[PDB]
Formats: C-alpha cells, structure tokens, sequence
C-alpha cells in the first residue's frame, strides 16, 4: 500500500496511480514573481460561525477533523470560486524537522507544516461525487512556521494522545476552526489534485499568502503519532507531505500584488 516510506511513497506512487503523473497534480512551488495579480479575484468568504466538529481520526496517513456536511454549516464562497463549499474535514502534513514539512513551496521555501481545510461543491450532493469532478474540491492552504504558539490549534494538540495510532478515533465536538486561521485572507491559486492517492484531479487549490505560527512543543506533538497501528512495529508520522509537483500548462494567480 503507499505511504511515505523509501519503498512506498511519493516516487513510487503512479503505478498504482496514474494520475500521479498528470496534467495538473499537486502541490506545486508558488514562484511569487511568476504569480499573476488577477483583479477579478474576489475577497474569498469564510463563513466558519456554525461549524460543528464531530470526531478526529488517525487514518494512517494523517489525522482528520471531520466536520458535518449534511447542511451549510461552515462554507467557503467567494475567491475563484463558483458556487458554495462545504467544510468536511481538516487535517495537516508535517516534517521531521522545522525546516521541512509543507507540500506547497514559496519561492521554493518549506514550511514547518501545511493546514488544509476540505471544502466540497454542494452542487454535486456529496463528497464522492465531487472527486469525480474538476471544480469538485475546494482545498484552503495555510503555512505553519514555527514560533509563537497557536492557541486555536491547542485542542487539537491536546486530543493528540488518545489517536496515536492508525485507525483510532475520539469525539471532537465544539472545535471552531476560526481559530487557525491566518489575519489576512490574500491568496494564491491554481488547479490541482489531491496530494495523495487517488491524486484526483479535482481541487482548486487556495493558498494563504500568511502563514500561522506555531510553537516548537505543537509541533512535536505532531511528530510523536503514529503510521502504523496499534500493536504493530512502531513508525513515527513524520514528512507526511508530497514534494512539489511540475506546473505544466498552468498560471498561478495571486489575489493581491
Ligand atoms: N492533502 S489533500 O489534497 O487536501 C487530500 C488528499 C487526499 C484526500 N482523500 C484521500 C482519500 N479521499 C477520499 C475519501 C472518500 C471518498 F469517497 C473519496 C476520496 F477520494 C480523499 O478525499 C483528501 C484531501
Ligand atoms: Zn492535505
């Protein structure tokens, strides 16, 4: 099965994959000066305030938040978008070491961390119908530097321990995920796919311009999960993050200059 291991991860993934070697996969490196200001772009729209949590999960490769999306609870609307998305899940990629860890690059700089937030167009009344589908996802990507502590993200750190291995679960209820977002909603974006298997070619992709800061014990929290499960040889969740990917026949667009 893949993962992220020398003998499984990302440079073994298109042949069980495909797609990994397609047209428009991601993450990418964001060449800041490269990067189109497109007017046109509008201010995106976080309506976060009815958000309900439900449970966190440790799924081998991550940890997710999940959220109910059986109505328009926590939507993203605006930006490139077209219609309304909403919020299923969240869950990050992380490094080893502070100096690597993202999945987007800046100019070719690695963040500690990366954030994303799983949106998903209500036009096609779920979530797997909207894989299947080029405007199917929207995913909002937030950078984590490592500094000052979070205190929006401290729930989550503290609820690390009773998921430490692969397939646990613990109710989460009452999270608002306010609380990990960045002052500044500029942006960057572009077309792309998940970053890991299946690699669908769905998402577009919403990149903030200003990263979140986090402390070093956060992030060492992150680093004492688990791959495996529980019983079986122990593998640290580490460098769970996908290298950037060719842009091909793609434009990034910034919402700001
Ligand atoms: N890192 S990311 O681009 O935000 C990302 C990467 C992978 C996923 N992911 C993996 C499996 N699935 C999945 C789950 C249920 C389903 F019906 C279809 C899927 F593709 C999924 O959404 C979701 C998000
Ligand atoms: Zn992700």
């Amino acid at each position: 099965h893949w993962g992220y291991g020398k003998h499984n991860g990302p440079e073994h993934w298109h042949k069980d994959f495909p797609i990994a070697k397609g047209e428009r996969q991601s993450p990418v490196d964001i060449d800041t000066h490269t990067a189109k200001y497109d007017p046109s772009l509008k201010p995106l729209s976080v309506s976060y305030d009815q958000a309900t949590s439900l449970r966190i999960l440790n799924n081998g490769h991550a940890f997710n938040v999940e959220f109910d999306d059986s109505q328009d609870k926590a939507v993203l609307k605006g930006g490139p978008l077209d219609g309304t998305y909403r919020l299923i899940q969240f869950h990050f990629h992380w490094g080893s070491l502070d100096g690597q860890g993202s999945e987007h690059t800046v100019d070719k700089k690695k963040y500690a961390a990366e954030l994303h937030l799983v949106h998903w167009n209500t036009k096609y009344g779920d979530f797997g119908k909207a894989v299947q589908q080029p405007d199917g996802l929207a995913v909002l990507g937030i950078f984590l530097k490592v500094g000052s502590a979070k205190p929006g993200l401290q729930k989550v750190v503290d609820v690390l321990d009773s998921i430490k291995t692969k397939g646990k679960s613990a109710d989460f209820t009452n999270f608002d995920p306010r609380g990990l977002l960045p002052e500044s909603l500029d942006y960057w974006t572009y077309p792309g796919s998940l970053t890991t298997p299946p690699l669908l070619e769905c998402v577009t992709w919403i990149v903030l311009k200003e990263p979140i800061s986090v402390s070093s014990e956060q992030v060492l929290k992150f680093r004492k999960l688990n791959f495996n499960g529980e019983g079986e040889p122990e593998e640290l969740m580490v460098d769970n993050w996908r290298p950037a990917q060719p842009l091909k026949n793609r434009q990034i667009k910034a919402s700001f200059k």
